[PDB]
């Protein structure tokens, strides 16, 4: 049982020593590719860099970097590829890795603007008769249709391989609620947010994995899947109790560097897994 684990971490306020002992156990692997000089304009962190197993290539003998990685749950079968929130620079790069990867949604976690600076370029067209051309990967995109709710909101949009004419239509996910700091207070409209990703068939195999990034593309879309994959897995195994959250995540660290960033981040982890299991379970 982890909501009596999580009782145990709240009572004795061990958050922060756990979180820690993850860290000191996460995964290690080069990111070579990630920083060459050439790629410097690249990434938006330079502390956050995909490795070189798990990152995404670019189809073109160019160069085919782009700071993003493919998780791959194998027991969960489950795959997402995690990124950055795209730079000014590299959203034809981003959109050429949607196509490439044949992804049917693109989930975002943060706002354009937080804080009052940019943690994202503005890589989708706001108006239907504005598309946007990213002439570098040769892509068009258009807004079809955009559904505003209150904690978020989903679009409709057309993406098309002008080189081949051949159009595809992408879901975008934007959860615009995130807190400018913390966390969520409820996992409540964090967890319908996911389930009405997962209802769009986005995260489906029939599909390729699913694009999910905020600015870094490690804490708060390490959450987002973390949860989805725990999720799933207590459906799976004939004793859900047995999913063991710190050991998903350190399985998911494999893939990508410092999934969850912080202790709060990690305990609202727990509260989305916990509270997505009251209602998930039946
Ligand atoms: C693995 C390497 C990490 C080393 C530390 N590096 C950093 O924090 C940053 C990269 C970095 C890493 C994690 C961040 N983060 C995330 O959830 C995220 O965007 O992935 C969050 C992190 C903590 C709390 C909240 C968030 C958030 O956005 O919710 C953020 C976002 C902060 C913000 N909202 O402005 C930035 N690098 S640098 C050059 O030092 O600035």
């Amino acid at each position: 049982e982890m909501e009596k684990e999580f009782e145990q971490i709240d009572k004795s306020g061990s958050w922060a020593a756990i979180y820690q002992d993850i860290r000191h156990e996460a995964s290690d692997f080069p990111c070579r590719v990630a920083k060459l000089p050439k790629n410097k304009n690249r990434n938006r962190y330079r502390d956050v860099s995909p490795f070189d197993h798990s990152r995404i290539k670019l189809h073109q003998e160019d160069n085919d970097y782009i700071n993003a990685s493919l998780i791959k749950m194998e027991e969960a079968q489950r795959s997402y590829i995690l990124t950055q929130g795209p730079l000014p620079n590299t959203c034809g790069h981003f959109w050429e890795m949607v196509w490439e990867q044949k992804s049917r949604g693109v989930v975002m976690l943060n706002r354009v603007m937080e804080k009052g600076s940019l943690k994202c370029a503005q890589y989708w067209p706001q108006k239907e008769e504005k598309e946007m051309i990213f002439e570098d990967t040769n892509l068009k995109l258009t807004l079809i249709s955009e559904d505003i709710k209150s904690y978020y909101t989903v679009r409709q949009l057309e993406l098309e391989n002008l080189t081949t004419q051949e159009t595809r239509e992408i879901l975008h996910f934007h959860y615009t609620t995130w807190p400018d700091f913390g966390v969520p207070e409820s996992p409540a409209s964090f967890l319908n947010f996911l389930f009405k990703v997962r209802e769009s068939g986005s995260l489906s195999p029939e599909h390729g994995p699913v694009v999910v990034h905020c600015s870094a593309g490690i804490g708060r879309s390490g959450t987002f899947c973390l949860a989805d994959t725990c999720l799933l897995l207590m459906d799976k195994r004939k004793d859900p109790s047995s999913v063991d959250i710190k050991k998903v995540l350190l399985e998911m660290r494999k893939f990508r560097m410092g999934l969850i960033q912080t202790a709060d981040q990690l305990r609202f982890s727990y509260l989305a897994v916990i509270e997505g299991a009251k209602f998930i379970m039946g």
